[PDB]
């Protein structure tokens, strides 16, 4: 167990544990320190540190320390006696807290063992020298006056108070000659300085700070946290492994780039979560093979040590036997020393993995930041951690007892007010960069603020070096983990062996590298015209000294004006803002505007269906004008065309290397060696793709995900700006009023707050969903290809390589060289699936990437849309589309393939995705319109096959054709195999729902079956078991190709390629998103027109069409002819019969040129009677039913009904459309539908039954009907004479 002694600052020297101690950076001069042990070999010495530092330093300045840091000075903190016991009282209580649970008594223990090695690496191997700055330090002994007697020491670690800078804790090592024993496995005397106090703040993003932006917001942290931060730190030094490596360096090229000094792996390590993936597995075993060979040194010298020079009672044995547990080295029944890999590494990854802050806060239950990368905010003093009614040993400041466990509340700014206190503005420096104009208008923007962006210097480039294989060659894979709870179960982690005694010979040599530090400008100017995040933000705010501003969509007028502020929401919530109303109606506007911020703000759930996207916040563009000019135009359509990279401020340049070429180690009749060096390479393979993956992660998150950390933390300051602004108009136009009206206005400010505070919530939850998608979208799409490409390359070279070593060795492998042949084939087949988790555990980032799995618009790899008269790949794969010169495309992403040799479009797919799931998983769907067969050419028709749409290689893959009226679907596995499954659709019908028509076709393909639905419905079904591998990613060839008639053709629209198989769910789906229009359509699906002759056809009687009755204005309804040839393939009844319609607008008179009809518009249904136009009425007076409708010249009646309303009661896809006629457009009475009745005629002559074009009110209630009722006789579909169908 561990014992924290007890004391006050008056307590009397001793000479034992209050002593007076000659700290190391003294060189041996100056004054002493009266320090006191609180634990074995840790000393508290409850006094500013000064050394490296100018005295004037510790008060504020225009200068700073640290570039990423908010920090605060206060000289006056420890200058008395009384302070420096608060000091002392509360570094008991810290410690006590620390070893309040098993982990962090363990991590004291470990602490308190971890003895400094006795010497450096200016020792001889066969000696102890204690005669070293980093293994003894005096205290003095002697009477106050004089150094006469001092005593030397061993210590571990001294803490000190803090520097100039409060907020600002370090560990810090003892280098000389320019070396460090901490890090070359000797282990050195270790200082820290360390405020318990001013604690820093931190909030998080994903989250929100008790859900209040107008109250104060984030966290304080806990600082016992904070001083296990710095103990790990004590901790890897002592044991020697404070190694450096490659660090993590900003790149600071541009203005928007943060700067900040280097990041050492060992940094990363100690924070813990996600900041360690930041690490590539290179820089990881790298870091790794320098500890072992430091351990290797010194396990080499305890077999070599035999005496301490400096010392002569030093205990030979007592410390070999001490270094022996302390490094964890296992020793032979005679004595020797050796290195035990398993137990290196246990240790090791305790060390590294084990204890870190993330792992010891989770088992504290103290919540801290996010990552090491999130922006740092100003500090806050705790008032009295002394006070257990603030802080306990047991649960620090959530406090169970006052409900402050839950949630963290006790570190709530929000919520645990009484626990601190905010810090005086005046005493606190920060790092700012003056963004200047060339005129002249400057913004200061904190460091802290800026995009962090790791240069491509912090990755280790070791991929590209040459490896050897041998029969022994192993994988190498460091688990950046450690069970925690193991490590708290661990029997033998703590050591049980004698901790030397503390006391030895005086040090005699003081020689020391003492580090100097001072200050650099707080304030760095630099020129840019740029107008980005930094200048958007800024003009949605005001000066202090304001009180009436108004808003403003002009940037530029915002950015002129103190009184003008700028918003990014819609133009009508800018003007209701800047409205002014008379007392009466003042409360009225309140709850208008409030209610329209929320509407506004709400707009950030914002669906993009049928452009293949789920979730798109469109203001974003607007509110920050971040990446690539994201404030001009609309940034909806940019977004859909390049992607999330459109948001990122720069674009980094990845490290991808060649994989350095494998060097395989000869075997000459040695069958087994030789096998083995085959199986080697093989495995170590995987370990270069897994060990590459790995390096483009890190980048991601240090050069990507990071850049859209501030993108959130924009939007989030910028809706805030955005309600600050409301919030600000708001009370300026209440204060207008006189105390008199006041009292009648009906306003509350807080619940004002509280509905703005609401939306800002659901907006922010919605920001970071899109922006984590964005983050997930560019690793998947704009990283890990890059890195496919590479290794696909080297497994390439790889297998020429392993296949030419089994021919060499040929003979020594006799009846197997073919087995291993093989062998390789198998193995360098399938690829490694790229899994996130593997390289981190952390749960957010693992929850967006398996969120970003499961939408199946992800698994979309070819989109072929529509942009600038041109089809282009929206994938985001960017595959090559080349479209030749006979292709007809028009907007509405129809695309025509004629019979000329140039009606073609060449797709080069993206060779770098896992498409070949190896078992075949992939679907293809698309809108297709076949024109209808020429009656005289009705046999080619059907004879006839022709490829459409091709992708083969190797002569492996799939293609389309058609053959008639069968669209046909064919796979081509690698040997040659093939397998087809078909759609045919009849050719005799009356009225076809296919031939010439938009239709929606979807082919899966899976282990088992290849399926083709039509409109969402299953068609066909085909088992291809049989088949094998089947290529899929070979150029694609949109062209006619087969024994075709020269005006054959074909239109397509929408085709794209999922790399899995699309659910019946999944098509339905996709069939009614690309279905929707505002419009209506005509019977081949094509826009509805104004303007435009139609023939009209009728959902419900099929086979009938209306006619001008000869003697009476009413439409008779009779029966079409019908294919009259005698070929016995095809029948069908004709289209192009009865009165030519034509659909005229009602509202504005801009003439009667042409226009799309959409649904509720309000029309006149015309049709041509000779040389005259006429319309349809419904006389208004009727009492029935129904009434046949009356057709007649154009004129205004007073009796009758001349205006139709369209309307579209299916809420599924058709293309039949209703008319509705209704009293006047304002009214709600409802004349009735148009239709088709039968009445019944009894004459002089004749008796029958006769149908009319009629008006009924029975309709009404039936269109509601679920599901609707296709059949109804008041369902209508307009076709027009189309080249696609002749008769
Ligand atoms: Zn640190
Ligand atoms: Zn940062």
């Amino acid at each position: 167990p561990v014992t924290i002694n007890n004391f006050n600052y008056n307590d009397p020297i001793d000479n034992n544990n209050i002593i007076m101690m000659e700290p190391p950076f003294a060189r041996g001069t100056g004054r002493y320190y009266k320090a006191f042990k609180i634990t074995d070999r840790i000393w508290i010495i409850p006094e500013r540190y000064t050394f490296g530092y100018k005295p004037e330093d510790f008060n504020k300045s225009s200068g700073i320390f640290n570039r990423d840091v908010c920090e605060y000075y206060d000289p006056d903190y420890l200058n008395t006696n009384d302070k420096k016991n608060i000091f002392l009282q509360t570094m008991i209580k810290l410690f006590n807290r620390i070893k309040s649970k098993p982990l962090g008594e363990k991590l004291l223990e470990m602490i308190i063992n971890g003895i400094p090695y006795l010497g450096d690496r200016r020792v001889p191997l066969e000696e102890f020298n204690t005669n070293i700055a980093s293994v003894t330090v005096n205290k003095l002994i002697s009477n106050p006056g004089e150094v006469e007697r001092k005593k030397g020491i061993f210590a571990n670690l001294i803490i000190f108070g803090p520097g100039p800078v409060l907020n600002e804790n370090e560990t810090i090592d003892i280098g000389i000659q320019n070396h460090f024993a901490s890090r070359e496995g000797f282990g050195g005397i270790m200082q820290m300085k360390f405020c318990p106090e001013y604690v820093s703040v931190f909030n998080n993003v994903q989250e929100n700070k008790g859900a209040s932006i107008f109250n104060r917001r984030g966290y304080f942290s806990d600082p016992a946290l904070i001083l296990m931060h710095e103990l790990i730190h004590v901790l890897h030094g002592l044991y020697g492994i404070k190694v450096d490596d490659l660090p993590i360096v900003p790149n600071e090229k541009k203005f928007f780039m943060q700067s900040t000094d280097a990041i050492q792996a060992e940094e990363l390590y100690t924070f813990g979560g996600q900041d360690p993936s930041i690490i590539t597995p290179s820089t990881d075993k790298s870091i790794y093979d320098k500890v072992l060979q430091n351990f290797r040194g010194i396990v080499d010298r305890l077999n070599k040590v035999l005496v301490c020079i400096s010392d002569p009672n030093i205990n030979i044995n007592i410390y070999k036997n001490k270094f022996k547990d302390k490094y964890k080295f296992v020793e032979d029944s005679e004595g020797k020393y050796s290195i035990d890999v398993e137990s290196f590494d246990k240790l090791y990854k305790s060390l590294m993995f084990g204890f870190t802050e993330t792992n010891i806060a989770e088992n504290y239950k103290i919540k801290t930041r996010a990552s090491y990368f999130s922006d740092s905010l100003p500090p806050v003093k705790i008032k009295n951690l002394l006070d257990n009614e603030i802080y306990t040993i047991e649960e620090g400041f959530n406090i169970s007892d006052k409900d402050m466990e839950k949630e963290y509340r006790g570190q709530n700014k929000a919520i645990n007010k009484q626990a601190y206190e905010e810090i005086s503005k005046e005493h606190l420096a920060v790092y700012k960069i003056q963004m200047c104009k060339s005129v002249g208008i400057c913004i200061d923007v904190d460091n802290e603020d800026l995009f962090f962006i790791a240069d491509k210097n912090s990755f280790s480039d070791d991929l590209s070096k040459n490896e050897r294989i041998e029969y022994n060659t192993q994988s190498n894979y460091i688990e950046n983990d450690f069970p925690i709870n193991e490590l708290i179960l661990d029997t033998d982690l703590i050591s049980k062996i004698e901790l030397p005694s503390e006391n030895t010979e005086s040090l005699t040599d003081f020689n020391v590298d003492v580090p100097v530090y001072e200050k650099q400008p707080a304030i760095k100017k630099i020129f840019t015209d740029e107008n980005t995040i930094f200048q958007y933000l800024y003009s949605q705010t005001f000066p202090l000294d304001i009180r009436d501003i108004s808003l403003t969509s002009s940037f530029d007028d915002a950015l002129l004006f103190s009184n003008k502020v700028y918003s990014f929401f819609s133009m009508d919530y800018i003007k209701t803002a800047n409205k002014v109303v008379e007392a009466g109606l003042f409360a009225g506007w309140v709850k208008q505007i409030v209610n329209d911020f929320v509407i506004e703000a709400n707009k950030s759930n914002t669906m993009d269906k049928i452009a293949d996207i789920s979730l798109i916040v469109p203001y974003i563009g607007l509110a920050l004008n971040v990446g690539n000019e994201t404030a001009k135009g609309n940034f909806e359509n940019a977004f859909e065309i390049a992607g999330a990279s459109i948001l990122l401020e720069f674009i980094p340049e990845l490290l991808i290397p060649v994989v350095g070429a494998f060097l395989l180690e000869s075997y000459i009749d040695n069958k087994n060696k030789i096998i083995k060096t085959i199986d080697n390479a093989l495995t170590k393979r995987n370990e270069k793709w897994s060990d590459m993956y790995g390096l483009i992660v890190a980048q991601w998150l240090s050069t990507v995900n990071t850049q859209f950390y501030t993108i959130k933390e924009g939007m989030y300051k910028a809706l805030n700006y955005q309600a600050q602004a409301l919030e600000e108009i708001i009370k300026y136009r209440y204060n207008i009023y006189s105390e008199k009206e006041k009292s009648n206005i009906n306003i509350d400010f807080n619940d004002i707050n509280s509905k703005l505070n609401e939306g800002i919530n659901q907006a922010i939850d919605n920001i970071n969903n899109f922006i984590n998608g964005c983050s997930v979208s560019y690793l998947m799409k704009k990283m890990i290809p890059l890195a496919v490409e590479k290794l696909l390359d080297f497994d390439n070279t790889l297998k020429k390589n392993l296949l030419n070593y089994i021919d060499e060795n040929k003979l020594y492998l006799i009846g197997s060289a073919e087995y291993e042949k093989s062998k390789v084939n198998k193995y360098l087949k399938t690829i490694m699936p790229f899994d996130l988790s593997i390289y981190t555990n952390d749960t957010i980032l693992i929850e967006m990437f398996n969120k970003y799995n499961s939408e199946i618009l992800n698994n979309i790899i070819l989109n072929l849309r529509y942009k600038d008269n041109n089809l282009i790949d929206l994938s985001g794969y960017g595959a090559k589309v080349e479209v030749y010169d006979g292709v007809e495309l028009n907007d509405k992403n129809q695309f025509k393939l004629t019979s000329s040799a140039n009606s073609k479009i060449r797709v080069t797919q993206n060779q770098n995705i896992i498409f070949n799931s190896v078992f075949l998983d992939f679907s293809v769907s698309f809108w297709i319109r076949i024109p209808k067969y020429k009656n005289d050419g009705i046999q080619n028709y059907i004879h006839n096959e022709y490829t459409i749409i091709n992708c083969m290689k190797n002569n492996s893959g799939w293609k389309i054709s058609i053959r008639g009226n069968r669209i046909i679907w064919t796979l081509i596995d690698i040997n040659g195999k093939t397998k087809s499954v078909f759609f045919e659709y009849n050719i005799r019908e009356d009225i076809s729902e296919y031939i010439n028509r938009w239709f929606f076709v979807t082919i899966t393909n899976n282990l088992n079956n290849a399926k083709i639905y039509i409109n969402g419905k299953l068609e066909s079904n085909t088992d291809i078991k049989d088949i094998r591998e089947v290529i899929a990613n070979g150029e694609i060839i949109f062209k006619l190709d087969g024994d075709i008639d020269r005006t054959q053709f074909i239109w397509m629209k929408y085709f794209s390629i999922f790399n899995t198989e699309l659910s019946q769910s999944n098509i339905e789906e996709r069939y009614k998103i690309q279905s929707y229009s505002e419009y209506l359509k005509d019977f081949w699906g094509n826009p509805l027109m104004y303007n435009k002759e139609y023939y009209m056809f009728n959902a419900g009687n099929k086979n009938s069409y209306i006619k001008l009755k000869k003697d009476s204005p009413v439409g008779e309804i009779l029966t079409r002819s019908k294919y009259n040839q005698n070929s016995k393939y095809i029948n069908y009844r004709d289209l192009y019969i009865g009165e030519k319609f034509i659909i005229r607008r009602k509202s504005n008179s801009q003439s009667i040129n042409d226009d799309i009809v959409r649904k509720e518009d309000y029309i006149y249904l015309d049709f041509f009677n000779l040389n005259q136009e006429w319309r349809v009425y419904t006389y208004k007076y009727f009492k029935k039913e129904e009434e046949k409708l009356f057709l007649a010249p154009i004129s205004d009646s007073d009796e009758f009904y001349n205006t139709i309303q369209i309307k579209e009661y299916d809420e599924q896809p058709t293309y039949s459309c209703q008319l509705l006629f209704k009293k006047d457009e304002e009214s709600t009475d409802e004349i009735g539908l148009i239709g088709i009745h039968r009445f019944y005629e009894s004459g002089i002559v004749f008796e029958e039954y006769k149908d009319y074009f009629c008006i009924s009110k029975w309709y009404l209630k039936e269109v509601k009907r679920k599901p609707y009722n296709l059949k109804l006789g008041c369902n209508w579909q307009f076709i027009p004479k189309d080249e696609g169908w002749t008769e």
